[PDB]
């Protein structure tokens, strides 16, 4: 490997073999079927509702997040980078697909597949990722780096669906080399959201750019039709002309046939023939071809840039609602604007580099934390933009203020802003594209005082409940299967509407918001106020036995939706608490003087009897009255934690919540797998794991990083870094289950799954604060 000192890789990025076999893979251990699309996986392409695509590490374009909400696992075997290599001298050259596999049909037989195992690398660092080709038969080194423009506190080029592809060659050798690097792309115009014909009117053109010290050359790939549709659009690829190659093209080649139409041109001397043809198809497959060729004479290096960039302006979801992404406020909506895309890309690549290096060196460079906690800082954040990101610019027909925005729990259960869960994965909103997250908690504001009277089937038990409560804040903002912002409470499950901590998670959340944006948004605090006010006085209803604390009523009326609780939780109780305080506050800033005392007079209440209660002089009981009551819980004092970073003080006795803490490390961490798989929810206090229900034998990866978070703030560095460690190893190490770009909600003690790609672990966040 000679080619990893000409490129700049950080010592922190996920790495693996290109073409590694991975032995150890965790599968879903659930009944019923879900979402396992396999350890080839790799880190995403393309911006916050732009809809996302997953290049893996072994090179092929396979995980399609195109169709937002929907996740859709399969190799477009066309899409591809090739290489053509020929020493001077020679009689021939060698051609080959940087593809580790091969097709399942016949379809594009000629070209060159089976990339070879041991002859290259992939490293990713979000929204980094890149390969290297190391290989005896090409005696020139090659390397790519491949990212998107996601950058904080920029809502305008993180939301572009586009990815540039920097190109690295280098000859180590004495002898000149002639040197091919080909982009190929189906035209996908149909890929999703076309009931037939599903090629139909697909066409390719080419598009020369020539201003001075400026040349691009792309193909657009898009379809005849100016129908508005979510199917319509266009694909581009190119590249921008450097000093010492020249570029060749093919317009449109078959991809429904062997290949050899494209390949016998690039596998003779790696040239295209430079072939236009606007010729629409009917029912093949067609694809075009971007391609440079230069010659590098020993010791010399060069860099070219390709693109990629997809203009489907329209998302549709289920329920028949049709939106414009959020990217067409910048480039518009009319579906035609590939191009634009591509170009604005191949002119500003180095810029977005140095803006994303300038975000991700403050931690980089900080010596005292170790690598491994920056490979997972950086690649969690992956699901930002692969949550099935929704990011509207107007209701197709429809002009408003704001965007609305959505990301989903996970795929498996599709639901969009989950508060529950939100609690803990929307860290990297807050503190990276807060403008996103404020919004959202706006949207939330908003539903409060909705009632929707209308009943649905309660899923744990087949009883009936009202859809929504005046009052109670929502589980979620609806589907990718119906309507997201518009039918709330897609959930069913359980009744949202008698949740003990989506009420006092939602508070916690607002002021959250307030104190990590400065204190200085008051507007935000005014907006949210009357919201704040009634969720906490509706839940102060719920209390049944005056104690001054919401009752749980022995079913799981909690984030842990299995999982009962009875009388007053540890959890639920000290969100409470912390809610109740953090309303005391607002209600200071905002001068609603009768607020401050009621909220002060129903916390000292609450907190009084939550210590009586639950206090056990070790850690704080699960609950007041369920069979296990006296489970130690790893998520225990959530309340706490949030009070924590909303700098809201002691809410419960430090000496007590250290005594806690140091029990869930002492249990919950190191009495399930020797420490090595993160906090187990639930051991009894004999150090047998909690086997009530299957969510207290889980390990949940965004509880244990938060409960790492809280550690870590409570000066237990080791138990904080220690406790995280577990979920990265399981996460990303060869020692793991392979779960690389899809950290799931759970695993149990044999490290297989339940729900991958999912919200909560964006948690590990909080340990930044
Ligand atoms: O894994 C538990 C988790 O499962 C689903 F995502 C539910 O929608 C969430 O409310 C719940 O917290
Ligand atoms: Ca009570």
């Amino acid at each position: 490997d000679k080619i990893s000192h000409k490129i700049d890789i950080p010592d922190s990025a996920w790495t693996i073999g290109i073409g590694e076999k991975f032995k150890n893979a965790g599968h879903p251990n659930v009944k019923y079927p879900m979402i396992d699309d396999s350890y080839v996986q790799g880190a995403p392409l393309g911006g916050f509702g732009a809809g996302t695509i997953g290049r893996t590490y072994n090179g092929g374009f396979s995980r399609w997040h195109l169709e937002i909400g929907k996740n859709k696992y399969t190799t477009v075997y066309a899409n591809q980078f090739s290489v053509f290599q020929k020493v001077e001298g020679n009689k021939d050259g060698v051609a080959q697909v940087l593809y580790a596999g091969e097709p399942e049909n016949g379809y594009l037989s000629s070209w060159k597949w089976d990339y070879p195992k041991e002859s290259g690398m992939y490293y990713a660092l979000y929204p980094n990722s890149w390969y290297t080709y190391t290989n005896k038969d090409l005696p020139v080194q090659l390397a790519v780096k491949q990212f998107s423009p996601i950058i904080p506190y920029n809502y305008k080029e993180t939301s572009y669906p586009v990815a540039v592809f920097k190109w690295t060659a280098y000859n180590p050798t004495n002898k000149n080399v002639d040197v091919s690097i080909m982009f190929t792309w189906q035209n996908m115009i149909g890929f999703f959201g076309k009931q037939v014909n599903v090629n139909s009117g697909n066409f390719n053109k080419i598009i020369k750019d020539k201003s001075k010290d400026s040349e691009i050359v792309a193909a657009v790939m898009g379809n005849i039709s100016n129908d508005n549709e979510e199917w319509n659009g266009e694909y581009s690829i190119g590249v921008k002309k450097v000093p010492g190659v020249d570029i060749s093209y093919k317009a449109k080649f078959v991809t429904t046939g062997d290949g050899s139409d494209l390949w016998h041109e690039f596998s003779k001397n790696g040239i295209l023939d430079n072939k236009d043809d606007e010729t629409p198809t009917k029912q093949d497959g067609i694809g075009s071809a971007i391609a440079v060729n230069f010659k590098l004479q020993p010791g010399q290096t060069i860099e070219v840039p390709f693109a990629l960039s997809w203009d489907l302006p329209i998302m549709k979801f289920g329920g028949g609602d049709k939106w414009y992404k959020m990217y067409t406020k910048y480039f518009g909506k009319n579906g035609k604007n590939s191009f634009a895309i591509l170009k604005e890309a191949l002119n500003n690549y180095q810029k977005w580099e140095k803006m994303i290096d300038d975000w991700q060196k403050p931690i980089l460079s900080n010596k005292s934390k170790p690598d491994w906690y920056k490979t997972a800082l950086f690649n969690e954040l992956y699901y930002l933009a692969d949550g099935g990101t929704a990011w509207e610019n107007g209701k197709v027909g429809e002009k408003r203020t704001n965007n609305m925005f959505g990301l989903l729990a996970c795929f498996d259960y599709n639901y969009y802003e989950t508060l529950d869960v939100r609690f803990y994965g929307s860290f990297p909103l807050v503190m990276l594209w807060p403008d996103i997250e404020k919004q959202v908690m706006r949207q939330f504001a908003d539903t409060i005082n909705v009632q929707d009277s209308s009943e649905f089937k309660v899923g744990s038990n087949g009883a009936m409940a009202v859809k929504k409560v005046q009052g109670m804040i929502p589980h979620d903002l609806g589907s990718s299967y119906a309507l997201p912002w518009i039918k709330i409470n897609a959930y069913d499950w359980q009744n949202p509407n008698i949740w003990k901590d989506l009420n006092s998670k939602y508070v916690l959340l607002v002021y959250r918001d307030y104190v990590l944006t400065g204190k200085t948004d008051k507007e935000f605090l005014k907006y949210t106020w009357k919201s704040v006010k009634t969720a906490l006085d509706k839940l102060k209803e719920m209390d049944k036995d005056n104690d001054g604390i919401p009752d749980n009523e022995g079913i799981p009326d909690q984030t842990y939706d299995t999982w009962s609780m009875k009388g007053t939780s540890a959890y639920c109780g000290s969100l409470w608490l912390a809610a109740l305080k953090a309303a005391q506050e607002i209600g200071k800033v905002l001068k609603d003087n009768e607020a401050y005392i009621k909220y002060n007079e129903w916390y000292k209440i609450a907190q009084q009897n939550f210590e009586k209660e639950l206090w056990n002089g070790e850690y704080y009981n699960f609950d007041t009255e369920s069979d296990h009551k006296d489970s130690i819980m790893a998520d225990q004092l959530a309340g706490q934690w949030y009070a924590d970073i909303l700098r809201l003080g002691d809410i419960l006795p430090k000496d007590h919540v250290q005594k806690a803490l140091k029990k869930i490390y002492e249990f919950n961490v190191m009495k399930f797998e020797n420490g090595k798989m993160g906090a187990v929810n639930g051991m009894r206090p004999d150090g047998i794991v909690d086997e009530s229900d299957i969510q207290a034998q889980e390990v949940w990866t965004g509880v244990t990083y938060a409960l790492a978070s809280f550690m870590k703030y409570r000066g237990m560095t080791e138990e904080a870094y220690n406790t995280a460690y577990g979920v990265y190893k399981m996460t990303y190490d060869k020692s793991g289950k392979g779960y690389w770009f899809r950290t799931p909600e759970a695993w149990t003690k044999d490290g297989n799954y339940r729900a991958s790609m999912y919200m909560r672990p964006l948690s590990i966040w909080s340990m930044e604060v």
